[PDB]
């Protein structure tokens, strides 16, 4: 698999119809996985599925601006399983990421970081394989 955690560039940055596609499979006994949209130093979208906390099951997603998190969305709906291969889609729509986990709608992240052509980067971490991370125009 590749190496974990995985930097891929994003050249010249995101853009509507922009579709990054993200394969591998969680381990064992996973306590978390990260997906790190990065403008310089600040993390436009931070989309972390948490598998313990407090013994629930957790995707948290937000925003770093000048090294402070913002206000955390959440959502309950967890696709990911432990052992299991999945398949994370990250679609640039005008005014979110819209992100679906194999192939099923998970949610939507509206845009706090204005300057679409300047999230150059995607990190990926966590504890997973990672099978492939790529990109395409659709
Ligand atoms: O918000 C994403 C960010 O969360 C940090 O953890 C938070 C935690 O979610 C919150 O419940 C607690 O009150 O504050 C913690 C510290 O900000 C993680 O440390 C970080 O990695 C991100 O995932
Ligand atoms: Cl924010
Ligand atoms: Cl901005
Ligand atoms: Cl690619």
């Amino acid at each position: 698999p590749l190496i974990v955690p995985y930097n891929l560039p994003l050249p010249g940055g995101v853009v509507p119809r922009m579709l990054i596609t993200i394969l591998g499979t969680v381990k064992p006994n996973a306590n978390r996985i990260a997906l790190d949209f990065q403008r310089g130093n600040d993390v436009a979208f931070h989309f972390n599925p948490r598998f313990n906390e407090n013994n629930r099951r957790v995707i948290v997603s937000n925003t770093k601006l000048d090294n402070n998190w913002g206000r955390e969305e959440r959502q309950s709906v967890f696709p990911f399983e432990s052992g299991k291969p999945f398949k994370i889609q990250v679609l640039v729509e005008p005014d979110h990421f819209k992100v679906a986990v194999n192939d099923a709608h998970l949610l939507q992240y509206n845009h706090r970081v204005k300057k679409l052509n300047e999230i150059s980067k995607l990190g990926i971490s966590g504890d997973i394989d990672l099978t492939s991370a790529s990109y395409t125009m659709i």
